[PDB]
């Protein structure tokens, strides 16, 4: 089930409201964390994310994620953060400046090109500059808040860039 | 094999009233093959948000829309199963979440929801047929009467009749 989750390398989370529940356990792989999180058995909360400590081989299960109020996102080479997609907002507000979901396909249906690649499209949208924008893998993103909404570079030479088809939160009921 | 990742509605296909919308069909063996192609979006002139498996004609129907889209309606049919891509089912709540259609099925304290169709452990009268439009399917967190706490469910723990589920507001600033 590790694919039900958006992965952020080298990242963990820290609670600042001390009331928020946590649960930890030593395991073998990050796979085993995801399994328990998806199945949500033996957890006295809704599992919205977990971190795998690769050094200690420990799962940390959370009823929050990186968008929750009361938690900080910190760098650490031995951690990978896994966020349950059911809790990463999957619709756009305004022009989608704050979109962080995992849709990686354009409106006319082509797979996006990874931001950290210059073939087949050359560009100046590297992760490093645009920190906080989450230009990760090949996700649809709107780093500058432009009118088109989340968009990407297309893995097809004919089309440089195209918007993605992420619905407005206001679209439906 | 990503079919388990989709929200399934049995005995259901979708019809486009609007002739503008695009559909794509292909003869196949199994519903799992429809899921794979939708998941990966391989060779579709659009973003696949849903598909139907026709068990009689052995066909996939891939759609750039779902049951909540404009100009689309459900149609009953014994041969059809509808599968909706969770990435295009709004996973946050508007106001009290009367119109919530997502698949969260665990309460705030981590308890697996009881199916609406079941009287075990708890007897109740929120029968699906009493509440059409409210999607009282499987064991999903729902707010069929639009009450204060947001979506909830009867609980699979005999000790706890019902509990609210922990589903985030789409926008609250």
């Amino acid at each position: 089930t590790i694919h039900e989750f958006k992965k952020s390398a080298k990242t963990t989370l820290i609670k600042i409201d001390p009331a928020l529940k946590i649960k930890t356990k030593k395991v073998n792989t990050a796979d085993q964390c995801a399994n328990r999180c998806t199945r949500n058995k033996g957890l006295p909360f809704t599992c919205k994310a977990f971190v795998f400590d690769k050094a200690r081989k420990q799962c940390l299960w959370f009823p929050f994620n990186s968008m929750s109020s009361g938690v900080k996102k910190e760098f650490g080479h031995e951690f990978d953060l896994y966020e349950n997609k059911d809790y990463i907002r999957n619709c756009i507000i305004g022009k989608g400046r704050s979109y962080k979901g995992t849709v990686s396909i354009t409106k006319s249906g082509i797979k996006c090109q990874p931001w950290s690649s210059m073939i087949p499209h050359e560009h100046s949208f590297l992760p490093s500059s645009y920190r906080g924008k989450d230009l990760q893998e090949n996700y649809c993103r709107n780093p500058r808040g432009e009118e088109g909404g989340p968009w990407c570079f297309t893995s097809n030479p004919e089309v440089r860039y195209e918007v993605c088809d992420i619905p407005q939160c206001s679209e439906v009921e």
